């Protein structure tokens, strides 16, 4: 059920890993810093995201996330289904690729108005989530959730 | 009203909870940190305002209104900072029983978990998800879709 479905990713970036949660249907966005994804990082960013919103389901980044009995505890915890993220659909690959160098170059634009990259990271998040390409992803995310409600 | 949202610090085993409340839905976020400066403050301002559309910031005391580095995110994040003076006096109340309420939840979970912010974000989840009829998370939903259309 496409309200409730997000995708995990994990890119790098200054030696540091960012953990991203998008939102399938609109294209918001989560995200942290974290020295290295760990289960129990993943796990912990997890239960945060589904304490904000309503997580059904989540694609896990990478096999060691699914397998992570730490993260299959936090699915657990807060009622979510752990699914793998095997791109079935050959343009899941794609999106998240262009996702990732998107906000990348978004950091990079920013990067000077902060000391850390976790100041630098929640700034590009803030952008990517305001930007209207027409609706923004923070208002898709939104109506989708308040329609699936009604 | 939609965008209007109200800081709350509180505190448990020797460190700081800082809480983001919606004001008309009771929908929350929180977080853990050591102490309450300005640059947590900020940066979970930052945090807030990337993820909910927030107009209003009430600050929890003075030193955070007066913070240039709370002013300086609340600029950045197009955010209106103002002061939390209880003109409705029933507002008190509110964010006490919030707190109370808050920690009572924590105590029912702290056992779930070693570290105090994992039991907070727990305390966050039921928060948000308890029915009292809508969740917390249902209304914020609701009161925002509403507005922009
Ligand atoms: C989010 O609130 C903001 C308030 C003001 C600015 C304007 N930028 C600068 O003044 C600046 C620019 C370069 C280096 C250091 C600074 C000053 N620092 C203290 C900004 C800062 C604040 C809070 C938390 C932080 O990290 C946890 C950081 C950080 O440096 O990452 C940005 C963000
Ligand atoms: C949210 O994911 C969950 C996974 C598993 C559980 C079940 N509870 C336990 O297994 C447990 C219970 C008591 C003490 C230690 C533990 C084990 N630890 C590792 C849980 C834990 C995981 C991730 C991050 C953490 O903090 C950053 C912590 C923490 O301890 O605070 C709860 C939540
Ligand atoms: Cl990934
Ligand atoms: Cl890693
Ligand atoms: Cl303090």
């Amino acid at each position: 059920s496409s309200p409730g479905i997000w995708q995990l990713d994990c890119t790098h970036l200054e030696g540091k890993v960012i953990l991203v949660a998008v939102h399938v249907a609109s294209g918001y966005i989560e995200a942290e810093v974290i020295p290295a994804e760990t289960g129990q990082e993943t796990a912990y960013f997890l239960l945060k995201l589904a304490g904000r919103w309503p997580v059904k389901t989540v694609h896990t980044d990478n096999g060691s996330n699914f397998t992570s009995t730490t993260v299959k505890a936090a699915c657990w915890w807060a009622g979510i289904k752990q699914e793998d993220g095997i791109p079935y659909n050959p343009q899941s690959q794609g999106v998240i690729e262009s996702m990732n160098k998107e906000l990348k170059k978004i950091i990079g634009q920013v990067r000077d108005q902060a000391e850390h990259l976790k100041t630098a990271v929640q700034m590009a998040v803030f952008i990517h989530n305001h930007k209207r390409k027409g609706y923004s992803a923070g208002e898709r995310i939104v109506d989708i959730i308040a329609t699936d409600i009604q």
